[PDB]
């Protein structure tokens, strides 16, 4: 039966972003990348299966799959190619997405808003916003 976790169940694509180009220079994304990752308008699906919850990303310059289960470590291989180890959790209403690789880490976050799937994404002081809406 309905879990707290189907709030975010659904398909979202991306309506506003801020910042995301200091976000992407933070974690070290090259020029190239930036410019064309920047410039995308995913689609975002979140399903949930029995304890499996599946986020997938679809657009013109990556589609990305992870499957995971809450508090349990994996690891993930970003859009801009970055080999990680990836653990999700809910932390209130929040969905917090840390992931770490070569000595760094930076936090993804997913909650909603009135209609809105809203995504914060941080890397020290750097925060970025990435507003969804139901597709
Ligand atoms: C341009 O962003 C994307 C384009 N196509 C597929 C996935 C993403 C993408 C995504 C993404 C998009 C939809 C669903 C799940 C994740 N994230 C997580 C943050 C976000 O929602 O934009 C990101 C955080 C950082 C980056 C930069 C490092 C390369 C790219 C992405």
């Amino acid at each position: 039966g309905s879990h707290m976790c189907d709030a975010f169940v659904g398909t979202w694509k991306l309506v506003s972003s801020e910042n995301f180009d200091d976000y992407m220079k933070e974690v070290g994304v090259g020029f190239a990348t930036r410019k064309v990752a920047g410039m995308a308008k995913p689609n975002m699906i979140i399903s949930v299966n029995g304890d499996v919850i599946t986020i997938k990303s679809e657009s013109t310059f990556k589609n990305t799959e992870i499957s995971f289960i809450l508090g349990q470590e994996f690891d993930e291989v970003t859009a801009d190619d970055r080999k990680v180890k990836s653990t999700i959790t809910l932390d209130g209403g929040v969905l917090v997405h840390v992931q770490k690789w070569d000595g760094k880490s930076t936090t993804i976050k997913r909650k909603r808003e009135d209609d809105k799937l809203v995504v914060e994404c941080v890397m020290k002081g750097v925060t970025s916003t990435r507003v969804y809406e139901r597709a």
